[PDB]
């Protein structure tokens, strides 16, 4: 079976990538889901408009990822997360998210 | 120092993702580059008119990637690569490519 990747792509106010990335430093349970393998948190370089941060999660299968989405740990990690558009979210630099899903056709680790 | 990711995004004619991914199975020298750590080749899951394949390379530093990009082994790996838009690109399903660069702010591997 091929590995699977899920990306959450954060659209952020200009300059807010760093303060946003720091929120991802301490784990909140994703690592306890069977089939979770790796996570990367990236800042897109050379952006001229909004900042862009991507959260890449690598899994044994799409099923594993779905299991995390359906978990209480997913809820607990996101319980205080607000978009700028939320009623109490005016101060958030997070404008929107978009999820992308991928089949990993090849992987190599040195 | 932060890890670094360079991505080559390929826009491909519909149905050609699988045949294109197979071209990346066999290494052509990138593994010999000091600082090279991982590579992923992905197919985006969606309902679009074109296929999309991304090549993600993970490095100890941006310097590492620059060394590879400017290397003889990079040149060799790509010497027979053509785009559909090229004069001799008749058999190529590759419509275009775009490079994206990222600082890796955080990484976790189970
Ligand atoms: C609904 C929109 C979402 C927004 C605005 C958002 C943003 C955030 C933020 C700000 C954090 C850190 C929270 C904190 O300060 O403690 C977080 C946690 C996290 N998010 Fe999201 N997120 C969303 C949904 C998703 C989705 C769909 C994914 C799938 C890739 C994802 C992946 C992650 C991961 C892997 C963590 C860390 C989880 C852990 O350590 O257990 N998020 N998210
Ligand atoms: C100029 C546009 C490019 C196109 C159309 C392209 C497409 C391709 C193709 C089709 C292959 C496999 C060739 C074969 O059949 O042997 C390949 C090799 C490869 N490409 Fe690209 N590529 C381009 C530039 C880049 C860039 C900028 C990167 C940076 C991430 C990259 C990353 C890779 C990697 C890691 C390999 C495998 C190299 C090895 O194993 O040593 N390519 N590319
Ligand atoms: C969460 N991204
Ligand atoms: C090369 N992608
Ligand atoms: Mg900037
Ligand atoms: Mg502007």
């Amino acid at each position: 079976a091929h590995m699977f990747m899920a990306e959450n792509r954060l659209q952020l106010q200009k300059g807010s990538a760093e303060e946003t990335i720091e929120r991802f430093y301490n784990r909140q349970g994703i690592e306890t889901i069977e089939g979770f393998q790796q996570m990367f948190v990236t800042k897109t370089l050379n952006t001229e408009d909004t900042d862009e941060v991507k959260i890449l999660t690598i899994w044994e299968s799409e099923d594993s990822f779905n299991n995390w989405l359906n978990s209480d740990v997913f809820k607990e990690a996101h319980k205080n997360v607000r978009l700028k558009s939320d009623d109490d979210g005016q101060q958030s630099p997070i404008l929107s998210n978009k999820v992308f899903k991928y089949d990993i056709g090849y992987h190599y680790q040195k």
